[PDB]
């Protein structure tokens, strides 16, 4: 499946015919049925990473939001992702915001979304993952782990209890869990990144996680915004260390609108993803790595659409990367593209593998 054909004919046509939410629903459907380009790239040993208690056959994952309800996991591995993250999942089903709630900014290679945690809920996702639980166990053992990203319901009183319920229900079924406190589309949610709120929330999450039988006990990561103050970042790093949080996902979408955006839809409310987020996210990785002394694994995400973009985040401190918005524009071939370019650049820059490149900018 040609990189050129998808980039220059297929994705532009689908974009010309369908609004972005319809296009995404069709993509989830096709992916869930395995109707994808092959994909030929075979992962070399230079791309394997060991982190979070697992082997990852390659460091390129699908970011949360694409497969919100765990419907397409196997088709995402078939696409060539080293790991798959589903969600965000909320405790109770909820519809999210009214449509339209997602917008393309093609001149910016960006998207703005305001889905507001549309979710089938924990029970539905639980059963969906349970139907393939041993298939995933084998995938995980073969180097293809599964992450589950947890959110909170719009009308929930007690946010921490929403996250605890998620840990209890889906934790067993996940190699890692993500406490998503950085959606910009749920009122008040990002205030959970504040020191006191985060410590209270994560103490409860970790207690529930530690209460799970050893074989079912996932790593716990916290996904953070790209819009944090210095004080916020220092506070997060402190809490992450005080509690022994397994890792950080850096970053969610931005509420900022960087100067220079050209898309007609630039002033729509929501989080902005894609190329204009890229270096903001990279910078946030760099800072969090330094504040955590390189001892806390980071999954780097925001604006990755090439091997260079991947390597930049790796060298800034990410152990793994994810992408979401690049797919919208370039389609499935972009996965093998990132990986082939990443391997080439690692060789060019004198790294024996991804592992050797993690945090390399900090040792220069
Ligand atoms: C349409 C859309 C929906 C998303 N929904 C979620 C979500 O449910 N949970 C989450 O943690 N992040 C979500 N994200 C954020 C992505 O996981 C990722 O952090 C962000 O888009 C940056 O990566 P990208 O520039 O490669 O898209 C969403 C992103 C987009 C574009
Ligand atoms: C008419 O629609 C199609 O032919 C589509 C679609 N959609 C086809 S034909 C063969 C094929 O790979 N697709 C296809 C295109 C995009 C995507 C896709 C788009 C966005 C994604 O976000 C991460 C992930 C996958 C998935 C697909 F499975
Ligand atoms: O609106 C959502 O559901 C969603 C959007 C997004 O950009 N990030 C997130 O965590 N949730």
């Amino acid at each position: 499946g040609d990189e050129r054909f998808y980039a220059e004919h297929l994705m532009p046509t689908l974009q010309g015919l369908l609004d972005p939410e319809s296009a995404h629903r069709l993509a989830v459907r096709f992916t869930s049925l395995g109707l994808l380009p092959r994909a030929r790239f075979q992962d070399s040993d230079m791309l394997e990473v060991r982190v979070l208690g697992h082997k990852f056959r390659n460091p390129v994952g699908i970011a949360a939001g694409f497969d919100k309800h765990g419907e397409a996991v196997d088709g995402l591995y078939k696409m060539g992702f080293g790991f798959v993250e589903i969600g965000s999942v909320t405790p109770k089903p909820q519809e999210g915001n009214p449509r339209p709630r997602v917008f393309r900014l093609p001149e910016d290679q960006a998207v703005i979304n305001r889905y507001g945690f549309n979710s089938h809920g924990l029970s539905v996702v639980e059963h969906r993952l349970r139907a393939r639980q041993q298939k995933q166990a084998k995938l995980t053992e073969d180097g293809l782990p599964l992450g589950v990203n947890l959110g909170k319901n719009k009308t929930s009183v007690d946010a921490a209890e929403d996250y605890a319920e998620g840990v209890r229900v889906l934790g067993p079924l996940a190699d890692y869990l993500v406490v998503n406190v950085s959606s910009p589309n749920t009122a008040g949610l990002r205030s959970l990144q504040g020191k006191a709120e985060l410590r209270r929330l994560l103490t409860k999450v970790l207690q529930e996680r530690d209460g799970l039988r050893r074989v079912h006990r996932p790593a716990v990561l916290v996904k953070i915004a790209p819009d944090l103050t210095s004080q916020d970042k220092e506070d997060i790093a402190s809490v992450v260390k005080e509690l022994g949080i397994d890792g950080l996902i850096v970053t969610n979408t931005t509420v900022s609108r960087p100067a220079g955006l050209q898309g007609a839809l630039r002033s729509e409310t929501g989080g902005l993803s894609g190329k204009p987020l890229r270096d903001l996210s990279t910078q946030t990785i760099r800072e969090m790595y330094a504040l955590t002394q390189g001892r806390v694994p980071i999954i780097g995400v925001g604006g990755v659409s090439s091997g260079q973009d991947a390597l930049e985040k790796i060298r800034a401190g990410a152990s793994l990367v994810q992408l979401y918005t690049a797919l919208t524009f370039w389609g499935p071939p972009v996965v093998g593209k990132v990986k082939r370019e990443l391997e080439a650049l690692l060789k060019e820059q004198g790294f024996g593998g991804v592992t050797d490149a993690i945090g390399a900018d900090h040792r220069r």
